[PDB]
């Protein structure tokens, strides 16, 4: 049982249990035996779950965050937990160590977390390989990059290039983490490397009208989707001050709703919306679609609800589609 797993894991320091996690999925993901066992158990088909987005299948909505598996080494397992996709990463060009630690927090009675990681990752060469070593994937997987800590905002472009064209021969699409007028080059740099879809991915802390700014400069310089949101760092509450990074999890669900709606309500019709950030039962995740996701990601509650995560949001999901009028989730991305 999943219980005593994590009664287990929350006696540890977060960031070493996520260690343990990590080498055991690695592990798994050797045999694909093994993982096609693990899939009997927790993963969930069902055809009314299915799309087709930017040219990609994607079998269910429900997808991990970025964050989750930073260096692309565990693909393979955590597909047979039921997700219907993955964002590795965020890579960076280089190997970087991230922020020094303690950097990862649980509020537990809350079902949050608190982060302030900065992108410890072994570099896009290494993660490439990673990849390569159990390719091809039976969903999409997304490669979420970044820039170097150093990297000079002058030839920091010049670092999203290294990076991108260091990740070019892996992954279906592409999510860059962040000045509306640096957005433009980006998506405009990226567009001359690739075919394969673009994604921006927001904070959820943007002044409304300075996110429409910022957004509305990624879609016309082609960017094909926006990923709202990753963590906050609004919300003072007494038990977690801003030191210890942004929140997840269940304290980011109304914040992260908010900015969605507003998404929504300016870009629905631009753009493929993602949408992320306090998404724990399949309520929540079936509010997102209706409210103009075609996507989903999850990082908190996989921690909070282990590997029965995919399939209890999705059955579930079912019979919210079906208990609506809607044969399949493309019906019910409508407002
Ligand atoms: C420990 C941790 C590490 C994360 N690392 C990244 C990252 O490397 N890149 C990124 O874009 N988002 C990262 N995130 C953000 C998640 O992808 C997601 O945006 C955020 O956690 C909100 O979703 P949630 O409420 O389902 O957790 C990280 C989150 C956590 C908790």
């Amino acid at each position: 049982l999943y219980p005593l797993v994590k009664k287990y894991l929350f006696s540890l320091d977060a960031e070493d249990a996520h260690e343990k996690v990590c080498k055991i999925l690695r592990t798994l993901s050797k045999s694909s035996f093994l993982c096609s066992l693990i899939h009997s158990q927790w993963g969930y088909k069902n055809p009314k779950l299915e799309n087709e987005i930017l040219g990609l299948n994607f079998p269910n909505p429900l997808g991990l965050a970025a964050g989750f598996d930073k260096n692309a080494s565990m693909l393979r397992a955590l597909i047979a937990f039921g997700f219907g996709y993955l964002e590795a990463g965020t890579l960076t060009n280089e190997a970087q160590v991230g922020n020094e630690r303690p950097r990862l927090f649980r509020h537990i009675e809350e079902e949050s977390l608190q982060n302030a990681m900065g992108f410890n990752n072994y570099g896009a060469v290494l993660g490439a390989r990673s990849f390569n070593r159990f390719a091809p994937y039976k969903t999409p997987i997304g490669i979420n990059l970044g820039k170097n800590k150093h990297i000079e905002q002058a030839h920091a472009l010049e670092d999203y290039k290294a990076v991108l064209n260091q990740c070019l021969n892996i992954g279906d699409y592409y999510t860059f983490n962040l000045n509306k007028a640096f957005v433009n080059e980006l998506f405009c740099m990226a567009k001359e490397m690739t075919h394969k879809p673009l994604f921006l991915k927001i904070a959820p802390d943007l002044e409304i009208d300075d996110m429409l700014e910022i957004v509305n400069s990624a879609i016309e310089a082609g960017a094909h989707g926006i990923i709202a949101t990753n963590t906050t760092i609004d919300k003072s509450l007494v038990f977690a001050p801003k030191e210890m990074g942004g929140l997840s999890g269940k304290c980011l669900t109304k914040k992260s709703r908010e900015v969605f709606k507003e998404l929504a309500k300016a870009f629905f019709n631009k753009s493929v919306l993602v949408s992320v950030g306090g998404i724990s039962d399949a309520k929540e995740a079936y509010e997102r679609i209706k409210m103009g996701a075609s996507l989903l990601q999850i990082y908190s509650a996989f921690i909070y609800n282990g590997p029965n995560l995919c399939q209890n949001i999705l059955k579930d999901l079912v019979k919210l589609l079906q208990k609506d009028g809607f044969l399949s989730v493309k019906e019910a991305i409508g407002a």
